[PDB]
């Protein structure tokens, strides 16, 4: 049904947003750490 | 080099992947039960 499609896509967006923000947070930190280590 | 760095990062990677799997597990269950709840509504 339509309600099903609406609700499942809501859930998919919620899950994916949370996972991608974690991926971004870790990648930004690793990039910064690598950059800081190259200083010395 | 740098083994020191990589040893740290591998621990970080496991923490990250554990969090991601934990999220995936939760949302997979949520998906299942959401589908059930809708049918039975």
């Amino acid at each position: 049904s339509p309600e099903l499609q609406n609700f499942l896509t809501i859930l998919e967006k919620e899950e994916q947003d949370k996972i991608h923000q974690l991926q971004k947070k870790y990648n930004k930190f690793r990039q910064k750490l690598e950059e800081a280590l190259r200083e010395s």
